[PDB]
């Protein structure tokens, strides 16, 4: 599924991501924009052989099982495919774990490089939330 911007904002809020660990909703929408362009089915292979899955490009090195990332963990206790669903529940639950791991949203390199410090409220501006 390719979400609309306000549609994704609403779904993220529904699932308790808004202000989670102090990160406003626009931070999360911005991260999703640059990780996946709001496409739940996005996948990307990393140099290390891990793969990133879903709207927040959650990595199989630590967070999910895909059966083909040697030496990896599955700390969200989910198949990586669950992260591609039109329903964002599994991505949101796993993101909450990731952002609580110590480095906040810096876990998402694209957030650090493209969202951090910017006017992230623009990503939710206009939305009925
Ligand atoms: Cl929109
Ligand atoms: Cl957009
Ligand atoms: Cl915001
Ligand atoms: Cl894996
Ligand atoms: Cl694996
Ligand atoms: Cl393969
Ligand atoms: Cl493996
Ligand atoms: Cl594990
Ligand atoms: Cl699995
Ligand atoms: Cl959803
Ligand atoms: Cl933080
Ligand atoms: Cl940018
Ligand atoms: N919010
Ligand atoms: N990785
Ligand atoms: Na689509
Ligand atoms: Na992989
Ligand atoms: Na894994
Ligand atoms: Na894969
Ligand atoms: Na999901």
């Amino acid at each position: 599924k390719v979400f609309g911007r306000c549609e994704l904002a609403a779904a993220m809020k529904r699932h308790g991501l808004d202000n989670y660990r102090g990160y406003s909703l626009g931070n999360w929408v911005c991260a999703a924009k640059f990780e996946s362009n709001f496409n739940t089915q996005a996948t990307n292979r990393n140099t290390d052989g891990s793969t990133d899955y879903g709207i927040l490009q959650i990595n199989s090195r630590w967070w999910c099982n895909d059966g083909r990332t040697p030496g990896s963990r599955n700390l969200c206790n989910i198949p990586c495919s669950a992260l591609l669903s039109s329903d964002i529940t599994a991505s949101v639950n796993c993101a909450k774990k990731i952002v609580s791991d110590g480095n906040g949203m810096n876990a998402w390199v694209a957030w650090r490089n493209r969202c951090k410090g910017t006017d992230v409220q623009a990503w939710i501006r206009g939305c009925r939330l």
